């Protein structure tokens, strides 16, 4: 599992459950295309997005929809959604955990990666 | 000034200084277009953004040139830039500051909204 | 001005006002003593709790009431209080932010100290 | 398992790994009796710190030991420890995560609570 993301609700100390994103990946022309989606498990995490041999190189973007987390709750929140843009494999193959810790009015985001 | 955006640096204990940043404005096609932009000043903040007539409701992206920051600073970064994307709405008088906490493989971001 | 405290609240997106907090100094007996308290003010700030003399090298303790500010607002909190624990060293002209990010089950601290 | 600490480094984007913290329990005179210590394996977690039997109602505090971490790798950090104190079990028996981000001058803490 090259890609894997988790998500963190502040508010109430819990996984952030049905959160849905996307990824995306720069094409050459410089535009964003779709690359996988998916949303958490009842412990906050996202698995399978992706496989070694599909994740090459690039510049990713992974878009949490956290505003739709929010409103469910009964939260008018800031944040549109929270957005993730990072290069990966620039040095070869890395396993990548892009992690969210979620609040109405703030977000915290981490990597963590290894090889 | 209805906008403005601090920045802090986590692993220096100070605010992060001459970092470049744009804000956008979500179009009717959905494409984002410029709007306004800066470098932080000594004290880590961009003022003079735009104007309360200009800074109408809608959907607007903060991009902080966080990379470049950090290679100025000889420190291998995580992300491309920090995306902070939110939702400008009229209730009363608001002014708007838009923080981030800036480390090499995260960064966290909240909004102080007054009166 | 050489300590001053800033909180926020992550949940409504504003300062945290009327937080109160106690400020204690490590004695030689390994002991908290009580050095300064207060609550912060309308901006979330709260200043004036010592002066450039008697603010000496050592270990500082600043213990922030976040459970009593949860409380208020009808909201279960995690922790008992957020504690930052420091050493304040002397090299060159130093002012200490201490700054707090709260949600109810997770907070940020950060410093900014700046010449 | 009713008590984790997990602990990741926002500098490199990695688990902290070797990290030592001692949990401690509020006695009935009000004093701090030791509980459980124990470090950081590879994966920055820290399982096994007590029983579902043993860890009963009360105020605990764990004390993870953030400074002698950063030395280590050559950083003069901000903090002394970081500090986190919560009454545990107050309606029945919970899973308790503590989870630290680390920076040299900055530092977020979350708990992740299950039934
Ligand atoms: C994401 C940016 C951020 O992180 C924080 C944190 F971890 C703890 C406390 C905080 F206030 C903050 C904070 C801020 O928003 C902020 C800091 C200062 I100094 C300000 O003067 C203003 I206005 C805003
Ligand atoms: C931004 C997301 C986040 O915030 C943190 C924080 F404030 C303190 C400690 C942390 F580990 C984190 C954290 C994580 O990355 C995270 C949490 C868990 I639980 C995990 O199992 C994994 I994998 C990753």
């Amino acid at each position: 599992c090259p890609l894997m993301v988790k998500v963190l609700d502040a508010v109430r100390g819990s996984p952030a459950i049905n959160v849905a994103m996307h990824v995306f990946r720069k094409a050459a022309d410089d535009t964003w295309e779709p690359f996988a989606s998916g949303k958490t498990s009842e412990s906050g995490e996202l698995h399978g997005l992706t496989t070694e041999e599909e994740f090459v190189e690039g510049i990713y973007k992974v878009e949490i929809d956290t505003k739709s987390y929010w409103k469910a709750l009964g939260i008018s929140p800031f944040h549109e959604h929270a957005e993730v843009v990072f290069t990966a494999n620039d040095s070869g193959p890395r396993r990548y955990t892009i992690a969210a810790l979620l609040s109405p009015y703030s977000y915290s985001t981490t990597a963590v990666v290894t090889n």
